[PDB]
């Protein structure tokens, strides 16, 4: 039976199968909405390490974009009136960003610039939370955080996401991968830092 709300979570590179650091927000949504359900996007979440199956970051990202699209598109067709929440942490944010906003991922060789979610799926995505997304580029309307630069896969100047209004994407200045800072620890802390903001946004969008 379809739930009223369903969440998809995508983990960061090398995280064990499941949600990884997307868990904070996924769990926040599930606890805010009893009866809601969640699934993890089971993409490689790899950067060449054997532990995660050896796929390069480029291959991992490409497979992740397709995995997000397939999972979300198929679930939407199964459950067309279910509101969808996306949560992606670091590489998991990147794959959701491409899938939802399109634009490709040129540094990763992901050449197709189309939105990968179906029209119906885009409409039922009501909130998408990205944390530590390497495609962060300061100046987009859907971004939050102290990062005034951008990450190693940053969107170009002048980018727009058709689904901007559905997104919050978080990144701080000191992060060396979504921003151009120097302290990797910042990259790991967005659940605690921004989880309440993210949940507030989700609740505002879901009702």
């Amino acid at each position: 039976s379809c739930p009223a709300i369903h969440v998809f979570g995508a983990r960061e590179t090398t995280a064990s199968p499941g949600y990884g650091s997307s868990s904070t927000v996924v769990n926040g949504v599930l606890s805010a909405y009893p009866g809601s359900t969640a699934e993890a996007i089971n993409y490689p979440a790899c950067g060449g390490q054997s532990s995660c199956g050896g796929a390069s970051y480029s291959s991992s990202v490409a497979q992740g974009i397709a995995a997000v699209a397939s999972a979300v598109n198929s679930f939407n067709s199964q459950c067309p009136s279910t509101k969808i929440v996306l949560v992606g942490y670091s590489q998991g944010g990147e794959i959701m960003d491409v899938a939802l906003c399109g634009g490709g991922d040129p540094n990763q060789g992901y050449t197709n610039t189309a939105v990968q979610l179906s029209s119906s799926a885009v409409n039922m995505v009501k909130a998408a939370i990205f944390m530590g997304d390497p495609m962060f580029r300061a100046g987009l309307s859907y971004e939050v955080g102290t990062c005034a630069a951008g990450g190693f896969d940053q969107r170009p100047a002048g980018f727009s996401c058709p689904s901007a209004a559905k997104i919050k994407s978080y990144c701080d200045a000191s992060d060396p991968y979504c921003c151009n800072g120097s302290n990797a620890a910042t990259h790991q802390g967005y659940g605690s830092e921004y989880g309440s903001q993210a949940l507030a946004f989700v609740k505002s969008k879901l009702g």
